[PDB]
């Protein structure tokens, strides 16, 4: 896997998954997508949105930044296209404010959909006012420098998950999940299948049908040894 | 206290406190109720609401779930009545997503007012959209299984407090407090007494009367040895 | 520095910075102000707002409180004037609910703009409803007592920063920064200079000019050894 | 369960489990005992020993202390007998130094075997020098007061587990587990059964027999769909 | 990078780095090795040794385990050879006790040098008594199950670093660093070069030569603007 | 208080407290010293020793270092004299490895007694082997740079306490406390007074006299309303 942690390199061309597929994954959401690919790819639950009610997806443009150093953000902007999501990880843990409204302005100018950053962000009310969506480990006004080289479009570890450039990142109020570029098709189909099933179940549950009956659980619960008593005094 | 931690049991009948009393406690709020019962019963401050501005109370239907296992949620739904609050604790610490919008749909169909869960929840924007109130230790899309039996309506430890089935749980933006079923009356009266006093004080404070004068503090402060100086250079 | 940690003292007269200067710092915000004074004065990123979208500043009226003891809040109210911000630190770490809506009512009656507290707060929905802005380490309904003396208008350590009475505290969604009273002028000018520059840059970035070109970064990046490759297979 | 959180009460007489049974549980250790009672009773993994290599058990003498208040420690000492373990929890979370070498001296004079405290301890090198074993949430020299009443020999929540007076607490380098007084016999027998089995297995494993063969796992692994490949390039 | 997170697979044959090289890296230690490869490869500082004074290295045999499930440990033992270090990560965060003295006995029988586990361990005093070295995220007696398949000798993320099977893991009291199998030679040479330089410097420093003079820092410090004053009153 | 956070300055001459007084404070220990000065000056309980059984004190030589930058350590060494303790804080939170065995060698050559660092340290087994005592926030092999100027012998905030150069820092297994240089005499006398009293009490407690009788607590406990019952069934 070789190129992880390597600095001083910008890879220009990456293979992206396709806009329509990406858009659909965003609408299905993180929980459904995660489940659809057999519960893999979920980033640390410490990666949190700075806004409420936004669910989206995009193709990962990856960035490795030195600790306390945001030099590679401007380098990465040039490599972004509409539909991309910038995915940034520091080379060692850091919660400084790597990113704010100026970089967000530049990203929006390129049609970038969001930032996922395994570090801190600032100018957060301005980011919300601009409608630029961010998932971050911290909110921190502490600034960074521009001294040490990192990389753009090499694989990175972000929130405990490997992210390859061009992988699809899906992000919503619950968290962030990565979908492998080559698995995008299978994951989308599986997630939609799950979504269809859940909608039928939701209607049945809303009508007052019990899940125990819907999912046919009662016999298996009894076989495991579930016992009902009328009153706690019976025990 | 015996039955804590016991699995494979569902107690059907629990004695509930009464709807009007429960409703009043919800309106008075967590801080006032906690103070009214001599500062006992408060759950861990890590139990946080996923929404803002909701204050409520209900009769606890308790659930013990195995770690990473939400099997007992559907079992518990059947035992819930309008006005109940589902109170769930894992048998060992876990922040996986035990609960989302499908289970919330089922609970709302029974008139359940909220979930208090000493673990993770997901589908959180959908939960907010549905207006289903939740207090949780974590937001986490990571799913659970249905393999190991737990219990319903046995006592549980949730957020560091013992919760008996039928105890009253009061929850708001500040946190969650448990009121013992047999102490509901005394706590309600004490909380209302506090509320009446605080409203008079609030009016006096808003008018610009100082608490030092209102609460008659000045003489006791002087006796403890509080000393005023005009300028810091005097010291 | 002597008087830090000393109890039983209230200093009545403090030299304040000036309202217009304070107001301007509030509008410029924490990140800009922090950067303007060479990245000093930022309080712990664990000091968080209980509301969204409020940015302000005021002259610090400082309070040292004993652990689990809010006695000095009422003592401090009397020493506050319009434009002040109450800045409170416990003498040892504590996240109990030191402050709620009654004290907030009293502070608003004096024209106090906010509370910064290195501990817990409660009645938080009421605080939001009143529009009383708070930055706190915790939300916690657990009450306090009034037994042990602290101090008012002596220097305190709050969020890892020394705060002298009359220093300017600037607070927004990103955090809280302290500006030394005697450095208020230089910091304001520097922050406004930064703000002017950033607004021009923002317009250029929004137009689609790259920061690499704007900030003249490309030659220095090449000199550090940044290398572009077309495809990841080239490596 | 009623009496939890109640203050101002000392229960003099408690039913204890028996010394020999208690001693055996200590020798078997926390992991084995926990497993023997179907993985219940384990206190928070944040409860840690201040020493290395000590494993023991005793009958719980329980103490509820007010936050930052160790008044009840001296009250509790009088109620202790040889073989007891003092189990202390604050009425709300606190990591102050509740306990040090003087109280330890008094406990040792009564033949008390250890302290389990859901808070802080100090004088820790002296405690080690005396050979007084302690499990604590924190090491903290910050002192406490003696102003507010708590209780002795009422049930408490300690490390997230209910502890009744006279329950058996087993503590070692891995943590602390509570064994219900009335379940002491069954747990001891089950723990010894486990210990016997594990010793035979250990000898087989040391000889180089694989667990896959010992525990007869291979057929079930294949049935679940475990697939072997020679080289990673095969995938 | 594809195979990360995949379950149900055991890769039998992995290319290992060489024993002598591995042994030398262990003697040089984590800090020196980390620095030698330009400060990459360091695992989370939360990965801590359960013993003091042991420094070692080995070839990684990687294991992905389901959360709360240690089934793959016994599967992995069979694939281990003398000199290997078992490197284990759960498919989602978990601090349960995955590993204790029985598995350690089996690993020692195969000549395995250590375990690195991004989760919990138990039987820790027995592990120390056996001299089986472990780096873990937690000490936790809470047991696991054997229900869900994982993988052996596929790449894993452990402590925030990608570990490929056959990579070299170096572990000591300061932490754990991964050295890429194909970079073993360059890293060893660089680490030894650093070690030689540091030993000469250490001798000079012990003799009382100042680093400012040794490393020729004084002129560069002055050029950056470092200013000496005799007394603090001069400022 | 002005000079806090200022960079680019080295103050050469500081007034030190006196060796014998400092040595005595070290022998009395942190808890006793902290109590003697009315429970002030204690650093964060997160500042922990990397060794066991060492208690000491020294005159603070203070260092402000930039984040991830240890340049000022070598600058500070030159300003140290026998008996000094180096006290280091980063200008913003950082847990990188600022310090290891080379710097420790240089400090020992000057007769420096210890390091207190509000950040990370490495080479920790070597530090123990050398007998160089350290209190740190973290153990972390991640290296630092030498690019940004800090200060030496200006006041710093370390572990949440203001430390002036020449203040006395006392450090042991329980933590670290700062004693103001001008209060050294009063604190030493008060700490020795406490120590004398505690030794008499210890002898009485060891003999089996109860603290309730020794400290004359029984009447005050009864007056507060402490009630004894024989059996828990009485309630
Ligand atoms: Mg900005
Ligand atoms: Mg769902
Ligand atoms: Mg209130
Ligand atoms: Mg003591
Ligand atoms: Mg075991
Ligand atoms: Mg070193």
């Amino acid at each position: 896997n070789t190129l992880i942690g390597k600095t001083g390199i910008v890879v220009r061309n990456i293979q992206r998954a396709e806009l329509d597929s990406i858009d659909a994954l965003g609408r299905l959401g993180v929980a459904t997508v995660h489940e659809a690919q057999n519960r893999k790819g979920l980033l640390s639950s410490k990666m949190r949105p700075i806004q409420q009610g936004t669910s989206l997806a995009g193709s990962a443009v990856t960035v490795l930044v030195a600790p306390g150093d945001n030099w590679m953000f401007h380098v990465a902007v040039e490599q972004c296209r509409p539909g991309d999501v910038l995915v940034v990880s520091p080379s060692s843990p850091c919660t400084d404010g790597y990113f704010g409204d100026l970089l967000a302005t530049s990203l929006q100018a390129r049609g970038v959909r969001a930032l996922i950053v395994d570090a801190g962000v600032r100018d957060t009310q301005t980011l919300r006012d601009m409608g630029f969506a961010v998932w971050a480990r911290a909110i921190n006004a502490q600034g960074t420098v521009k001294e040490t080289l990192g990389s753009v479009n090499l694989p990175v570890i972000c929130g405990g998950q490997l992210i390859n450039p061009g992988d699809i990142v899906v992000a919503d109020d619950d968290g962030v999940v990565v979908v492998r570029r080559d698995e995008c098709e299978s994951t989308l189909v599986a997630a939609a299948e799950r979504a269809g099933l859940e909608e039928e179940k939701r209607l049945r549950l809303a009508a007052g049908e019990l899940g125990l009956d819907i999912y046919k659980m009662r016999e298996r619960l009894e076989a495991k040894g579930l016992r009902y008593v009328d009153n706690i005094e019976d025990l």
